[PDB]
């Protein structure tokens, strides 16, 4: 009854929205495993944009996450079907995919946008007037 | 063979050292129940100091960590042995608590330094030389 899970990411700066995104890929079904991949840092600044947190760093805070089964850091920057093969995956949870959809592997979840980390040092920032 | 352990705080921006400290206290004992309370907004800023998240929005991430069993939010300020009878906790992991020294009730923590959210923003800023 038990399936396993599948997310990735960077998981720089962990936030709320990020939690929730987890929680979501956790509860998409009653018995699960949930693993997450982690983006390596020269891979993520190469093909995505800066990072400010290392590898060791996001992924001893997502350690803390109640959601969290199993943790694969480096992760690989492409999924594979091998790689779904060799960690017994069942389902890949993202917010091209084609493959993993054709496969019946693609459960999507959302991103909850106004709770990200840059956003709470705006709120600190309106404390001082511009005038 | 179940130890309620109580931990309180204002849990602003929760970073890894606020996840660790959690962690310390959920494991003083092999088989524990950890509450945590949450300080109130109002009566937070009029004692220690200013906080950019409201009481829902700290509540809400704590909820996402892995070893926080029950949350009391808002806790009172000041813990009492009332409190403690009432939600007949063993021990209060803190990092005057006189009292609860000499009930036996007081069990440390210690804060990790450099992890904070605020340390993370002039990481950021680092990359731009002032001249
Ligand atoms: N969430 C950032 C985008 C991304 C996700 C997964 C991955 O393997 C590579 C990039
Ligand atoms: N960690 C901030 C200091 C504080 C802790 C607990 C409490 O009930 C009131 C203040």
């Amino acid at each position: 009854k038990n399936v396993v899970i599948y997310a990735d990411g960077v998981y720089d700066m962990l936030h709320l929205g990020h939690m929730k995104q987890l929680e979501q890929a956790k509860k998409l079904f009653e018995n699960t495993t949930l693993i997450v991949g982690v983006t390596s840092d020269n891979e993520t600044k190469l093909f995505k944009g800066q990072v400010v947190q290392t590898l060791e760093e996001r992924t001893e805070t997502l350690k803390h996450i109640r959601w969290v089964d199993e943790i694969i850091s480096p992760c690989p920057w492409v999924v594979t079907p091998e790689f779904l093969e060799k960690y017994k995956i069942d389902y890949v949870a993202h917010d091209i995919y084609a493959w993993l959809k054709r496969a019946g592997k693609f459960k999507a979840t959302q991103r909850t946008e106004g709770v990200s980390t840059t956003d709470l040092i705006v709120r600190i920032l309106k404390n001082y007037e511009d005038y």
